[PDB]
This record gives C-alpha cells, structure tokens and sequence, in this order.
C-alpha cells in the first residue's frame, strides 16, 4: 500500500473478501476466471503488474526494452524472491512459459502465447515442435529475452496476466499436481498460501520474502466462495465481510444504495454480459436460428427494467469504450424491439421452426442468484417473442467451464472480461484454433482479419480492421450480446486503497489496508 500520511491504521490488518466461487486451481497455467485470478495475483507475480490505477508498472521486471517491438528485454531485480528463500531469475520465466505452451498441461490459456505472437508457438502448440524451441531465453540469471515472429506494440501489456506468471520447478516436478496443496507451495507474491478448505476458505498470510513485502499492510486475507449473491451480501451487511464479491443481487441492490450509499461502489468495468451459442452444434449452426435469438432478445427490459444497475445494452463482443475500440453501431440495433421480433420470426420459420413444431433447447449457466433471475427473464422473453421453449440447467463454476470447453452444451450464459485493454483481448478469443473459443466459431474470414490487423503499419488501420472483425462476428451471429458490465460491489469503510478506476479491476490484497475503526 501507499498509505496517506495522515492516516489511523487498525491493529489488527485482516481482511475477508467474498470470491464468487471456489475456483478451478491454484496453479496458474491451469486457471481462466475472475475468481482464480483475485488470488493467482496475491500469490504469483510475473514481469509487470498494474498500479492502483490499472496501468502497467515494473513487477519482478524492473525496466525492459524492445528492438523494432519484436524482441523484448526484461531486467529482472536482484532482490526478487521465492517464499522458501530461493532466488527468482530468467530461469524461472524460461521453464513457467514452455510448461504454458507445451501441449501436456492442456492450459486453457495455452493461445495466450500465440496473441503475444512468440516465435514458434504455432508448432509448439500443434506438436510439431517441443516447447524448448520457444522463443524465449534466459540472457543471465536476471535477463529474460523474448523473440516475437510479428511486431506486437503492446506485447508489454499482456504480462500483467496470471497465465504469464511464474510457477515454481522443484515443486511442480516433485510433487505434481499435489504441487499446489498447503504443504508443497511455493509462491514470489505478496502472499503465500497458509489454508485451502474446499468450499470453506482459502487464507492467505504475508510473504517475508516479497521484495516490497515493507509496503505490505495486510497480514491475513480470507477469500471465501459463496456464489449466492444475497447470502453474500447478508454476510457483509451483517458484519463479517469486508468486500463482497463483484455480482450483486437484483433482490436487494435498490434498498442498499440509499441505506447504505457510502459503501456501494460502482465503477466502469471491460466485461460483457453475452449468450455463448455452441455454433458447430445442429441446428444452432445455421446463421438464421442464431440470428433470430440475437434480434428477439429485449435489452431494454432486461437491462433497464430486469437488472437495473446501470449496465449499457450490448450490440458488439468488445466493449465500445476498450481502449482504441472504434465500433459502428449495427442496422439491427437501431430498428425498434416490434421489428427485430418480426424479422426473427420470418428467419426462425425459413428454418423450419414454427409455433406447434418449436425450437426447443437448454440454456446452461453457473449456480447464482443473479444468472437465475435473468436466465428465467430471458426464456420467457424468447418464449414470448419468438415461441422456442427453453430448458434451464445450472453447473457449479468449474464443471460449467469444463462443459463449455468439451461443447456439451447448447446456449450458454457467459461473461468475458478484458485481460488486458486492446480491443485483442476479446477478438482473438474467437480465433479459430484458440483454447479460450468456447463459442466453438470457427471463421476464416475472421481469422484473416485478426492476423491482418499485425501487418499494418499503424493504430488507425488496425482500429479500423477491428470494427470490421466485429461486424463479422456480428453477420455471422456467433454469439447474443446483452450488456457490457458495471463493476458493483460492496467496500467497507475502514477498507482503504480501492479506488475503482482500474476498469479491469486488477486489485491487489498488498495495495489495500485496514483503517482504525
């Protein structure tokens, strides 16, 4: 933290936040939501790391460099430590990102070294080549080297995520998949892992060895995982919790923020809110099944009358205000809700989908309080405006995800936050051959467009192919947009150091403190 002279620190430096969920994994080559990455960043720091304001600032890097934006200098501190004492050096970088891309982890973040462009990681990926042929290289113990095949300008942003973190070697070969109990962990961030009770708690208590551990405030911090937003919120209100999760219930947001205005925070936030239709699935893989979904669906109500929290109603996949985003708004969007129905009902009846013959499907989403509400207001607005019938189904968090990697799934709710702000971070989700595709869209055309988009030689034709790769996505109908987010949460007073301004929300336990109270 960077506490403000002038300031009453408590005696006791605890904090319990709610996490949402349990999550998939400690490890963090095999993680890839929210949930994962609010602890993965108090345990693992990679190269960069974001400031209180969401910007990009040196972590275990000190300074880098770049040739022509395609080869990557990192210097590495001389005080960056592991928690059992041991060093943290270009070695470490090394090995963490060939076990990423090396097909045997089955990371389902593997891709996010292809959308840094590092050479080789094409082949690597498809195994026509090993994972040492990366191109990365320890120069010495505290200079990591990185070759891309293609200029990347903001290369430097992606290293702030937990995927590019650094894992410990002896533990992971010495202890497996076990590397990441209690008892074998090894972790360079501000924290290290002192408890992990399944569906109770995971505590984190102060890493000694930190490099900056003098800044640290906080000594212990609770995460818990309860996915019900009004058990959550009740659990706040009535003491023992400090920050809820990032999800608020419909149920009692309204009486709150009045009750209690000064601890509901309410920031920007570069996530969207969105169906997930499998495309390879029949019959959802004709265009005009998935377009009569996309058009029947009212954004209106679920938004500004269902949902109320000032979300913005969606029309695109990447949020509109994500850094060099210049989308045009589409045709469909500008008609009014009587003529989208009718056009999805002449498109759904081409099909061969009828009243007394109806399309008829299951709606997957994760166990919560908030996606049930809007998952039973979708339905009935699609049964209404379109007569298909819809059958609901709930996952626990990590069976959801798994789910929709095998595509065992028809239409599914989802939500994509950025990873870092380009408008890539969502695009390249829909690549082809990526492992984050879970929409299962596979598109040529796209494709083209993305890797184009690498080739030009400026950021006015690459925001320009941007808005053109999400008019394709857009014809072809590869998902339902629905809202981009807000980021609403509960922050008690005496928690200090959340501004709110970072709109990834890349918080960090060691930035925070607990003020006398």
């Amino acid at each position: 933290a960077d506490v403000p002279a002038g300031v009453q620190l408590a005696d006791k430096q605890t904090l319990v936040r709610n996490n949402g969920s349990e999550v998939q994994s400690l490890d963090p080559h095999k993680i890839e939501g929210v949930p994962e990455s609010n602890v993965s960043r108090d345990l693992f720091e990679g190269l960069l790391i974001s400031d209180v304001e969401g910007h990009p600032s040196p972590g275990v890097a000190e300074k880098w460099e770049n040739k022509d934006f395609k080869v990557w200098t990192f210097h590495l501190r001389e005080n960056a430590k592991w928690s059992d004492g041991t060093p943290v050096t270009a070695h470490d970088f090394v090995y963490s990102w060939q076990r990423l891309a090396d097909p045997n982890t089955a990371s389902p973040y593997a891709s996010y070294l292809q959308y840094g462009h590092i050479a080789n990681i094409d082949d690597i990926i498809a195994g026509k080549k090993p994972a040492t042929d990366l191109g990365v290289k320890a120069l010495d113990d505290h200079t990591f080297e990185v070759t891309l095949s293609e200029p990347v300008p903001y290369f430097y942003k992606l290293l702030v995520h937990p995927s590019v973190s650094p894992v410990p070697k002896s533990a992971v070969e010495k202890f497996g998949d076990k590397w990441t109990q209690p008892a074998n962990i090894v972790t360079n961030g501000a924290y290290k892992l002192k408890n992990w009770v399944v569906n109770e708690r995971i505590v984190l208590e102060r890493n000694p060895q930190y490099w900056d551990n003098a800044k640290t405030v906080i000594n212990q911090v609770t995460y818990l995982p309860i996915s019900s937003e009004v058990t959550d919120v009740n659990r706040y209100r009535s003491g023992e919790i400090d920050m809820t999760y990032n999800n608020m219930p419909i149920e009692l947001f309204q009486k709150l923020k009045k009750e209690i205005p000064n601890e509901v925070r309410v920031d920007p936030y570069l996530c969207t809110y969105y169906y997930e239709i499998n495309n390879q699935k029949a019959p959802f893989n004709d265009v005009r099944v998935r377009t009569a979904l996309k058009l029947a669906l009212d954004r209106d109500i679920i938004v500004n009358k269902v949902k109320n929290q000032g979300d913005l109603p969606a029309y695109s996949y990447t949020p509109p205000y994500t850094d060099g985003a210049k989308l045009v708004e589409p045709e469909w969007f500008k008609w009014s809700q009587q003529k989208r129905n009718e056009e999805a009902k002449k498109l759904l009846a081409e099909a061969g989908f009828t009243a007394d013959k109806p399309l008829t499907f299951d709606l997957l989403y994760n166990t919560s309080d908030l996606h049930k509400k809007l998952a039973i207001a979708v339905a009935s607005i699609w049964k209404k405006n379109l007569g298909v019938n819809v059958n609901l189904e709930n996952q626990e968090w990590k069976t959801f995800l798994d789910t929709r990697h095998q595509g065992t799934f028809d239409v599914a709710r989802a939500g994509w936050c950025a990873d870092y702000n380009e408008p890539t971070s969502f695009l390249n989700t829909m690549l082809s051959d990526s492992s984050n595709n879970t929409a299962h869209y596979k598109s040529p055309a796209f494709d083209k467009l993305i890797a184009d988009t690498l080739k030009v030689a400026d950021d006015t034709q690459r925001s320009e192919l941007y808005a053109k790769a999400e008019q394709q996505l857009d014809k072809d109908s590869a998902i339902v947009p629905v809202y981009y987010y807000v980021n609403a949460r509960l922050v008690k007073p005496w928690v200090g150091g959340y501004t709110g301004k970072d709109p990834l929300d890349n918080i960090y336990v060691k930035n925070l403190y607990i003020i006398k109270h």
